[PDB]
């Protein structure tokens, strides 16, 4: 059914549990693949036949992401092409990081008209990059079904074409979502929490309602923490992975660049329950 609409943006968290080694955003995990799981002539031919196929789930990817955006065309719609669009990348490039279920099948297939000799790797970035113009086109016709030639500014071709690894644009697409969570989560917080000028307890020393809005806070920001750590873990993985090391960065010079008005320790004292804010509405000392 992910190949027929998507659910709501956070509706589902961030999973870590499934594969302990990363954290799979729900966006990933509906990835519309219908047409590549669904996968004798000569091996360009086949190549030929996988693009199509790579068109049609692309197609449909931007048409479900759009209507999620109820068809806003804003920001939030672009990234999300961004991201599906990059996941789409690795996934033809054999480097995505969730690998379950019909994503193993997908594999599978590729590996039956890739191969997997020590030109097999390289062969299919080569396809990639040859085709992935295409593939931002297929999943821009949605677009280009309703705005015509002004599809092609509503969003930028190159920003979505250049090529990142997964835990990068993850990382990204994951501090977007922390952004958008945690003024909702401190919102709850200082409706049930918030104190008058004159009061001389806190309303979390004796007050349950405050107090079970800062458990619940609490269950919020300790998943958010742990998916940090178990993302930063992994980019410290993949980083090493590369034969050669880029002499650095780090996952909050990612955030840095993704997120407007980043700040690493404000960051830090939010994940790790010790910002003012937090200590003003559940710290009962």
């Amino acid at each position: 059914k992910n190949c027929n609409y998507k659910r709501k943006r956070r509706e589902r968290d961030w999973d870590c549990n499934t594969k302990k080694d990363v954290c799979i955003p729900d966006r990933r995990y509906q990835l519309c693949m219908k047409e590549l799981t669904n996968l004798h002539r000569d091996i360009t031919f086949r190549k030929l036949y996988l693009k199509r196929k790579l068109i049609y789930d692309a197609a449909v990817e931007g048409d479900l992401l759009l209507k999620l955006n109820n068809y806003r065309y804003n920001k939030d719609f672009c990234k999300d092409i961004r991201w599906s669009l990059g996941d789409f990348g690795d996934i033809i490039m054999g480097t995505d990081m969730e690998g379950i279920g019909y994503s193993k099948v997908v594999e599978n297939n590729l590996r039956s008209i890739f191969g997997t000799a020590s030109t097999a790797a390289t062969s299919r970035t080569s396809w990639w990059n040859e085709s992935k113009a295409q593939i931002w086109t297929a999943m821009m016709y949605s677009v280009k079904k309703r705005l015509k030639g002004n599809f092609i500014w509503i969003c930028k071709l190159n920003v979505a074409v250049n090529i990142e690894p997964q835990i990068y644009r993850w990382i990204r697409e994951w501090g977007r979502d922390y952004v958008s969570e945690l003024p909702t989560e401190v919102q709850k917080l200082k409706e049930k929490c918030d104190g008058k000028i004159n009061y001389t307890d806190k309303k979390v020393c004796k007050v349950p309602p405050c107090q079970n809005a800062c458990k619940s806070y609490d269950q919020w920001i300790t998943r958010k923490k742990n998916q940090w750590d178990v993302l930063s873990n992994k980019f410290i993985s993949v980083k090493n992975a590369e034969k050669v090391q880029t002499a650095i960065v780090t996952p909050y010079d990612i955030l840095k660049q993704e997120l407007d008005e980043f700040n690493e320790v404000a960051f830090e004292n939010e994940i790790n329950k010790r910002d003012g804010a937090y200590i003003e509405l559940c710290v009962c000392s």
